[PDB]
């Protein structure tokens, strides 16, 4: 599967993307504003993430930081990013179908749409102000709005034991962006899509 990966925003981005334990395509890439870069994804990943990293150096190595977003260091993720993170997520060629989602369960950094390209199914969306409406408790000094998870490291926060519910924390993620996931066990937003279908990944589409 296809995935192009489109910045829109005015700053420079480092796309990343990875199932947790390896990376996907080359696994992360700089976006200048306006740049695209388009991935193949092997069909039947389960489990795979697409993200944003913001305000990163790196040396001639590929090895560095990133205020948002992080993967060990490395420009060319293989493991997932260090909150804030909104993220795009999907599992593909699942039974015949494919599953895509926005989710704020880490925090969110960086506006995004996540469509397809292909026929059949509708896209999701999270990009409303999260960073600047951002409650102060929330706020990420290093940049973005922290999910409570990760701020307060609770039982409901986290669903550790599977029976949470909404929380303050999570309403205002909810409130800003319908369309997204704001706790692990919010409604799903999960739009089913034809198995094999393709992808654009758009960073601050509005």
């Amino acid at each position: 599967a296809t995935f192009e990966i489109v910045n829109r925003c005015s700053y420079t981005v480092w796309a990343a993307a990875s199932k947790g334990d390896a990376a996907l395509d080359a696994g992360g890439r700089q976006l200048n504003s306006g740049e695209s870069w388009t991935i193949n994804v092997e069909p039947g990943t389960n489990g795979g993430k697409i993200w944003a990293r913001t305000d990163c150096y790196f040396d001639d190595s590929g090895s560095g930081i990133c205020k948002t977003g992080d993967c060990g260091g490395l420009l060319r993720c293989k493991r997932f990013g260090r909150p804030p993170t909104t993220l795009a997520e999907f599992s593909l060629n699942q039974y015949g179908k494919d599953y895509i989602d926005i989710s704020n369960i880490k925090g969110f950094n960086v506006p995004m749409n996540f469509s397809p390209t292909t026929r059949g199914c509708r896209g999701v969306r999270c990009a409303a102000d999260i960073v600047g409406q951002c409650p102060a408790k929330l706020k990420a000094p290093g940049g973005g709005c922290n999910d409570a998870c990760t701020v307060f490291q609770t039982s409901e926060y986290c669903c550790t034991t599977g029976k949470c519910g909404p929380t303050e924390y999570s309403r205002f993620f909810k409130r800003l962006c319908p369309d997204a996931f704001s706790y692990v066990l919010d409604k799903p937003t999960t739009v089913t899509c034809p198995g094999s279908s393709n992808y654009r990944v758009t960073f601050c589409p509005t």
